[PDB]
């Protein structure tokens, strides 16, 4: 029922990331020189060093909040890709079914911590 426990398990799930291959074109903001269309379409841009940098700044006050931001890089990547078989997107499908199947626990394991506190 630790309620701060979340915090270490995303900076430990995020160096599992950044040293998965798949997450090379995910690490740092999309370049517009290489891809000059990208804020046409793209809002909000998201990497995995910014999500990394929130975290460690404090700037996370839950998991819910670095799991948003994860799974924005996702969307993006998807409303990028000119193709659904693409190399980068295939990249990131991979990448998020390892993210989701290890930020469940994170996530379930907060949620409950704070009912416990709650009670
Ligand atoms: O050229 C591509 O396939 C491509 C380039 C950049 C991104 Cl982010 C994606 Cl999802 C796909």
């Amino acid at each position: 029922y630790d309620i701060q426990a979340w915090k270490k398990q995303c900076e430990e799930l995020l160096n599992l990331i950044f040293q998965c291959e798949d997450s090379e074109p995910f690490r740092q903001p999309v370049d517009l020189l290489e891809y000059p269309d990208y804020r046409d379409i793209i809002d909000t841009p998201m990497d995995f060093a910014t999500v990394r940098e929130t975290l460690e700044a404090g700037n996370y006050e839950s998991p819910m909040e670095l799991c948003k931001d994860v799974r924005l890089i996702f969307s993006n990547s998807k409303a990028y890709t000119p193709s659904k078989r693409s190399r980068i997107y295939s990249m990131s499908l991979r990448l998020s079914a390892f993210f989701e199947e290890h930020i469940s626990s994170v996530l379930s394991d907060y949620k409950s911590a704070l009912r416990f506190h709650k009670r």
